[PDB]
C-alpha cells in the first residue's frame, strides 16, 4: 500500500526503459556480500539473463541446487528529461526475498517472490548519468514465508531447499525489470466494480492519488469512442447499451484516470477493463447472470531452461493449446503469475482462479501445522502477500475468484482462525468482493474440515485412481470417490463444487494394453472414470485437470524428471489424453 | 553502406526504445494487404510475439506451413524529446523480405533475412504522440536470393516452400525491433585492426560520420581508465602494455568515439572490442601469433516454440555447455547470428567463423547451378549480404573468419568466376582482410574442385560413416576417407584443413548392442574413427561437429522431427557422444 502496483505506461506524464537483459550475478554462499562492500559493485560476477530463473543454466549440481545469498547488478542509463520526476525501480518479482541498492544506497526491502518490488530511487537517481542496481537475493525456505517450507545444511555448510510443496525453487529474478519516470502527483491505484442493467451497465470506481489535485476519469470503447465521463476520485460511469466482457469472447473498454489543476494534465493512467459480473448463486457460478461450467487446467509458470522466466512466446503457444482444448479457465497454482498472463487472458476472454503462494501448509518434505510459534508470522505475510495480488490483479476481468491457500491442514480449529483472518483481509481489498476459496486436499475429510464454510464456492483436490486405488484398483478408487461425493451431497451446504486438481503421471510414449499406471492409456481412462463421476453431482461447476504441461520438481524417487501429470508435454505437445478433454469441453 | 549497422546505445546524445512484446499479425494468403490499406492497420490480427519465428505457435499445419506475404503491427509513444532528431527503426532482422511501413508511409525495403534493417522515420514521425508501424514480410524461396530454394504451388492456390538447404523455413520477425533517435550528425561506422609490437600493441581505425565536424577517439580498458587518445577519422591508438583479447580468456577495453564542436560534443559511440591478430601462416592458424587448433561445432539458432526467435536464456545455457565441452569455436552455420551472439562471444573470450547465408547453391528438392540465366542476380544480394554482414560483424575480436558458402558446386569455371567477386567484395569490405572461406561438400573432388585456390583455409564437410558406407561398412569409410585425405596431402598446398561438418542422426534413448545408425553408441564410433583420420594429417587444424543441438527441418521421409546430428538434444541436454568431445577437446 506505500507504493503503485499499476502496471507501467508510457506517454506524455510517464516514462518507462527496460533493464531486461543480460546481468551481473554472483553467489554469496559465505554470506559476506554486505560487509564486503558488494553493495558497491560484484567483485567476481559471472553473466546472467533477466528475465530467468538462474538455475537451469549452469552444468554443476551446486550451482543448480544453490540455497543461500546471491546478488544481481547492472548498469543502466537516464535520460536527462527525467530529471525532477519520481524515479522507481520496477521488478516484476524478487525471488524469494531481497534488498534493493541503488547507486551504493539501500532503497528498500522486499519478502514474497511471486509480486511487484517498487524501489523509489528519486534521492538517490542520477539523470543525464549512468546508474547502478545492486540487488542482494536470498531464495531459503521457511515457515513463517510462503511458500512454506525448510532449508537443510549438509555437512561442508552448503544450504539445500526443503520445499514442502511440490514444485522446483527456481529463484532470481523471474520477471521483467524497469526503470520508470511518474509525475510527482500521480494515480497510485483504482478500483472498479460492474453493475448490470438490463441493456445498460454501471462502472462504479475509486482512485488513489498521491496529491490532491482533481480526478477526472472517461471510459472509451474498443473503437477509443468516449461512451462517460465524470469527475472525482469516487464514482459511477454509465454506458449505454454496454457491450460486456464474455467468455472466449473479450470486449475491452479503456478507462483513463486524468489528475488536472484546472490549467493542465498533472498525469494520465490507461487501462483495459472489461464490464463483467461473477458471482455465486446456490450451486451456480454465475458470469454476467449467467451459469457457467469451468473447463481448464491448473498451470505453472514452467519451461525449459528459461524455469520460471517470463517469455511471451510461452504465453501464446499454452494459449494457443488452451484454445485448442476448448478449454476457458485456468488457475495459477501455486503463485500469482507474470502480469503479462492476465492481460492476455483479458484479451483472450480466458476466466482465471487468482492463487496466492499459501503452499506447503502441512509439514512433510497431520503434521501439527497452525500450532508452530511461528504461525502468527505466517499469517501476517500470508495476509501481505494476498493485499499485494488483490491490489495487483483486481481489475482483470479475467480475474473471477482468489484462491487463497493449496491443500493446507484444515481439521482443527486452529487452522480455522488462522483461515478467518485471511478472508476477511481478502474480502476488504477486493473492492468487488469477488468469490474467494481454497484448494482442499484429502485429509480435510467433510466430517472433519472446520475451514470449507469460509469458501464461496469448494475446491478440492483429488487423486482417486492414483495416489488412492488405481491401477487394477480402479473401480474400487471410483466407489470411494462417490462415496465422499455422497457425503458432501448429504451436507447439502447448497454450495458449488469444482475440482482444481486431478490427474495421472503419463510418460510420453509409454504404451500397453491392457494400461498401467503410468501409460498414456490409463490416463484416458482416469479421466474418463472420473468424469463419469464429476457428471453425478449437480453441484459440480468446474474441472481444473492438473497439470496443463509436465513441470520441473525436486528430484527423488517419485518424480521422474518432475511431474509428468501434464495433458501437455514440457515442451508443449499433446499427449493422447489431450483429445479426451477437447472432445468433452467442445 | 547505406545505413548504420551500429547496434543501438543509450546515452546523451542517442536514445532507443524497445519495441518487444506482443505485436498484431495477419496472414495475406490473397496479397490483398496493399491495396485493401493494410499499411493503415490490419483489419483482422492476431496476437503475435517480437521476437520469434511465427510457425511453431499455431496448432493447425495451414499457419505453421504458410508461404508468402504476411503482415506485422505494433503501435509504441515516442517522447517529446526526440523531437529535433534522426528517429530510425532497427530491426534485428526481417525474414526474408519487407517493406516497413510508419504512420501510413512506405519508408523502406530490404531483401535478406538475417541482418538489421533501418528504416528512416524522421519525416513521417510524431514525437510526443502514439505512432503506428506495419511490416509487410514475405517469406518465399528462389534462386535469386540467399538462402537458395524453391515456392511450390498446391491446386488450392497455396504457396508451400521448397527449401535446397536441411533447415525449417522459419520466418517473421525473428529478432529485437528498436526506435532509435541520433543527433543530426553521428558516427554511421567505424573499423578496427591491429598490431602486436612486443609489449605493446597499435589499434589501427577508420571512422565514418554522417558530417564533416571533428572526430576524436579514445580507448577505455575494462575498470574504464583511459589508455589512448586520438584525433582524426583515420588514425592510430597506442596501447602500453596492452592486454590481448585470448582464446578463452577474453579481455575488452572499450573504444569512445566522439564528434565534437570545439566547445561541445554532438555524438559519442561507444563499443567494446578486443585487441587480437588473426592470420594464417602455412598450415597453422596464429592467434597472437600463436597456433591455435579450431575444435567446436556448427549451430543454429533453433530452439522449441521460439524457432530461430532470440533469447539471452539460450545464449547463456549454450556457452555453458560450449564451455563444458571444453570447445574454443562455432560457425554461425548457415546464416549470421542475432548480433547478442557475437557479443557473448567476445565476452567468453571463443572464436567464431561467420557464415553467409550462401546454402542451398545446388538445385535439389551437378545441376548446372551457376549456368542459370538467374546467376548474375543471386551474385548481387549474396554480395550484398556479405557486405551488410562485414560491416556489422568486423569489430567483434571473436569474429574470426569469414564464411562465404556452404556446400555450392565448385567444379566448373563458372562457380570459380562467381566466387571470385564474392572473394573479393569480403576482402574489400573487410578493414581487417581477415581469414576468408567456404564449406565445401564432398562433389568437390581435390581433382576437380575450382574454388579451392581462393581460400585462406580449407573447410571440408564429410559424412564418411554417415551418409557414406555407413554401418556394417564402417571400416569401408574409413579407407575412403583416407583416400581422399591422401589426395588433399599429395596437392601439398600448404594451406590449413578444417572439418566444419560431421556426424551421425543420433536418437536419444536409442541403445543397441552392438550398435547401429541412429544409436547413442554409434554416434561415439563414428566420432572415433572420424579423429582417427583427423589425427593422421598435419595439416588440419580444426574439426567443428555438426551439429552442437538437434534442430528443426522440413519434414520429409529422411527427418524425424528435425535433424538429430545434434551432441544435445534440442532442449539442450548432453548424448553420450558428448563426453566424448569432453574428454578429448580437454
Amino acid at each position: 500500500l506505500e507504493y503503485s502496483e499499476l502496471y507501467p505506461i508510457q506517454n506524455e506524464y510517464r516514462m518507462m526503459q527496460s533493464l531486461d537483459g543480460m546481468w551481473k550475478f554472483q553467489f554469496d554462499p559465505e554470506e559476506i556480500g554486505k560487509k564486503s562492500g558488494w553493495e558497491n559493485g560484484l567483485p567476481a560476477p559471472v553473466s546472467m539473463p533477466v528475465p530467468s530463473s538462474f538455475a537451469d543454466f549452469f552444468t554443476d549440481h551446486k550451482e543448480r541446487d544453490y540455497c543461500g545469498d546471491f546478488w544481481y547488478e547492472t548498469e543502466f542509463y537516464l535520460p536527462a528529461e527525467w530529471r525532477n520526476k519520481k524515479i522507481w525501480l520496477r521488478f516484476g518479482s524478487i525471488t524469494h526475498r531481497g534488498t534493493v541498492y541503488c547507486n551504493g544506497m539501500e532503497i528498500t526491502s522486499h519478502e514474497g517472490g511471486f509480486l511487484p518490488v517498487l524501489a523509489d530511487i528519486s534521492t538517490v537517481a542520477k539523470p543525464g548519468q549512468v546508474n547502478q542496481v545492486v540487488v542482494k537475493i536470498n531464495n531459503e525456505l521457511n515457515e513463517t514465508s510462503l511458500p512454506c517450507g525448510a532449508t537443510k545444511i549438509l555437512n561442508n555448510g552448503r544450504k539445500l531447499a526443503k520445499p514442502y510443496f511440490d514444485f522446483f525453487n527456481y529463484s532470481g529474478l523471474q520477471r521483467s525489470v524497469w526503470v520508470i519516470a511518474l509525475p510527482e502527483e500521480s494515480v497510485k491505484d483504482y478500483s472498479v466494480d460492474y453493475e448490470l442493467c438490463g441493456t445498460d451497465a454501471l462502472v462504479k470506481y475509486e482512485v488513489v492519488t498521491t496529491g490532491e489535485h482533481p480526478v477526472i476519469v472517461r471510459l472509451l470503447d474498443a473503437e477509443g469512442e468516449l461512451v462517460a465521463e465524470t469527475e472525482g476520485k469516487e464514482g459511477i460511469l454509465q454506458v449505454a447499451n454496454a457491450r460486456l466482457w464474455e467468455v472466449r469472447n473479450a470486449y475491452l473498454y479503456q478507462i483513463v484516470i486524468l489528475i488536472t489543476d484546472g490549467n493542465g494534465v498533472l498525469d494520465e493512467y490507461r487501462e483495459k477493463i472489461g464490464i463483467r459480473t461473477v458471482r455465486i448463486e446456490g450451486t451456480k457460478i454465475l458470469l454476467n447472470d449467467r451459469p457457467v461450467y469451468l473447463k481448464g487446467f491448473g498451470k505453472h509458470e514452467d519451461f525449459p531452461i528459461l524455469g520460471r522466466g517470463f517469455h511471451w512466446g510461452i504465453v501464446k503457444r499454452d494459449f494457443e493449446c488452451l484454445k485448442w482444448t476448448n478449454a476457458n479457465c485456468f488457475r495459477t497454482s501455486h503463485y500469482p503469475y507474470a502480469e503479462e498472463w492476465y492481460q492476455f487472458a483479458d484479451e483472450e476472454g480466458f476466466l482465471i482462479i487468482d492463487e496466492v503462494p499459501a503452499v506447503g501448509m502441512m509439514r512433510s518434505t497431520y503434521t501439527y501445522f497452525f500450532e508452530a510459534l511461528t504461525v502468527p508470522e505466517l499469517l501476517k505475510s500470508h495476509i501481505a502477500d494476498t493485499e499485494e495480488m488483490i491490489t495487483r490483479d483486481k481489475n482483470h476481468p479475467s480475474v473471477i475468484a482468489w484462491s487463497l491457500f493449496n491443500e493446507p491442514e484444515t481439521i482443527t480449529d486452529y487452522a480455522y482462525e488462522y483461515f478467518k483472518e485471511v478472508f476477511a483481509a481478502a474480502e476488504t481489498y477486493d473492492f468487488q468482493s469477488r468469490p474467494m476459496t481454497g484448494a482442499f486436499e484429502k485429509n480435510s475429510k467433510p466430517e472433519l474440515c472446520k475451514c470449507y464454510p469460509l469458501c464461496d464456492f469448494i475446491c478440492l483436490n483429488r487423486y482417486y485412481g492414483w495416489y488412492i486405488s488405481g491401477g487394477p484398483e480402479i473401480e474400487e478408487a471410483e466407489e470411494l470417490f462417490r462415496d465422499e461425493m455422497d457425503r458432501w451431497k448429504a451436507k447439502e451446504l447448497n454450495v458449488p463444487f469444482v475440482f482444481t486438481e486431478f490427474g495421472t503421471d503419463t510418460m510420453a510414449g509409454l504404451h500397453k494394453l491392457p494400461s498401467i499406471m503410468w501409460s498414456e492409456e490409463y490416463q484416458k481412462e482416469y479421466l474418463e472414470m472420473n468424469f463419469r463421476v464429476f457428471d453425478s453431482y449437480e453441484f459440480v461447476q468446474g474441472e481444473l485437470a492438473w497439470n496443463f504441461a509436465d513441470f520441473q520438481t525436486t528430484e527423488g524417487i517419485m518424480r521422474v524428471d518432475g511431474n509428468h501429470k501434464g495433458v501437455f508435454t514440457r515442451d508443449r505437445q499433446p499427449k493422447a489424453a489431450a483429445v479426451v478433454f477437447k472432445d468433452r469441453w467442445e
